[PDB]
């Protein structure tokens, strides 16, 4: 998923 995934998970440091 893009929370645990790093990139989608910079991007996406919200969520996770």
């Amino acid at each position: 998923g893009c929370c645990s995934n790093p990139v989608c998970h910079l991007e996406h440091s919200n969520l996770c």
